[PDB]
Order: structure tokens, then C-alpha cells, then sequence
């Protein structure tokens, strides 16, 4: 289960956050044990798309190579804050598994800038007990996390030494497909 109310960033800009382009998770926090293996590949476009807030999602399991794709319109809850129903697609958009009630997530904005962005995340999914995740964005898919972010981290009352980076599984993303799943 989840337990944390995450507070979005104050004077959050959504039209610079939500642009059409790629974020990378750089490190990321689960913190209910072992949710989510220790190593791990993410990503996502975040964009308007005819008028619609959207959100494309990228998982990659570096050992495993188990992949998939989601497409989500986000729902505002308040400024930095929204509810997002999902649907696992392929790369190109097709429906794998369709929306349904009971499988979204939310999503909180705690902190971004042009560059950087610190998330938090809460899963639902069918009976599925998943506990709260944060994750360090950049768009550069190597950068490690400067301290703006980490500044951002710290005033989560997180420790940001207990995050675990991707950045040694040689990730490489598809961000054209990303981009494009913005629109489907
Ligand atoms: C960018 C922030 C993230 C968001 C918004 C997010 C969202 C989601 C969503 C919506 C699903 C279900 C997709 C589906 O079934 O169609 C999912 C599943 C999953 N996510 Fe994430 N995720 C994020 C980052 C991560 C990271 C960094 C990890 C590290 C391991 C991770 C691990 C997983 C795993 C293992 C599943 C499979 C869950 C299951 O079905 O048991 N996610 N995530």
C-alpha cells in the first residue's frame, strides 16, 4: 500500500513539464521491499496531444528483458497532481490491454526544472499491493542528479543515498516510439 500524500512542487510549470518530450528515471525509491527489482530501465513522454494531457510510459527489465509500453490521459486533481488510468500498448500504440477501472496510477510533480524532475508515484493495479515509488528524472538519460534535485529530495525528508540508479544497465530507449505514443 501506498502512504505518502506527496506535496507538488509550489509554482509548478505544467506547459514546460508537459512539452511532448523524454524524461529518463535516472535513480529511483520503492518504498515497500522489494516491489520492483533492484535493477531496473524506465522512461516517459509527457505532453498535450490534441488538446488531452498524456503521458507515455517505457519498462525495461535489463536482466529479464521483459518490456512494455503504456499510454495514459492524466486527470487533474490539483495543480502537479493527477490520476492516470493506463493502457499497455506496443511500441506503435495498439492496445494490448485496455483501460479499466482499478488500473491507474497517480503521479505528482514535487519538483522540475528544465533539466531535472523529482516524482512520485503511486500504483493501482488490479490486486496488486504496491507501495510508493519516487523517481529522479532527467532529460538527459546520463546525467547524474545535480543538486537542484537533490535539494528536491532532501526536502522530501528522503535520503537520496538509498536511491538506486540505472545508470549501469545500458539502458537504451526507443524515444521516437515514446514521442510518438503521446498521440494513441
Ligand atoms: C516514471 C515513473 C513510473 C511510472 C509512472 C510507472 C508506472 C507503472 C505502471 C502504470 C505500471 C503498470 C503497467 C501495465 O500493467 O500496463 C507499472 C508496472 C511496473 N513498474 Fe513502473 N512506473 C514508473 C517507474 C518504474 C521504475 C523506476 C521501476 C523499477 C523497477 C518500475 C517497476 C515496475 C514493475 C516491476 C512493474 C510491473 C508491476 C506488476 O505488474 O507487478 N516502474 N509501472
Amino acid at each position: 500500500a501506498c502512504t505518502k500524500n506527496a506535496i507538488a512542487q509550489t509554482g509548478f510549470n505544467k506547459d514546460k513539464y508537459f512539452n511532448g518530450d523524454v524524461w529518463y528515471v535516472t535513480d529511483y525509491l520503492n518504498l515497500e521491499p522489494d516491489d520492483v527489482p533492484k535493477r531496473y530501465c524506465a522512461a516517459l513522454a509527457a505532453g498535450t496531444a490534441s488538446g488531452k494531457l498524456k503521458e507515455a510510459l517505457y519498462h525495461y527489465d535489463p536482466k529479464t528483458q521483459d518490456t512494455f509500453y503504456d499510454v495514459s490521459e492524466l486527470q487533474v486533481e490539483s495543480l502537479g497532481k493527477y490520476t492516470a488510468n493506463f493502457k499497455k500498448v506496443d511500441k506503435n500504440g495498439n492496445v494490448k490491454v485496455a483501460v479499466t477501472a482499478g488500473n491507474y496510477y497517480t503521479f505528482t510533480v514535487m519538483y522540475a526544472d528544465d533539466s531535472s524532475a523529482l516524482i512520485h508515484t503511486c500504483l493501482h493495479k488490479g490486486n496488486k499491493d504496491l507501495g510508493d515509488l519516487y523517481a529522479v528524472l532527467n532529460r538527459n538519460k546520463d546525467a547524474a542528479a545535480g543538486d537542484k534535485v537533490k535539494s528536491a529530495v532532501s526536502a522530501a525528508t528522503l535520503e537520496f543515498s538509498k536511491f538506486i540508479s540505472t545508470k549501469e544497465n545500458n539502458c537504451a530507449y526507443d524515444n521516437d516510439s515514446l514521442k510518438s505514443l503521446l498521440t494513441k
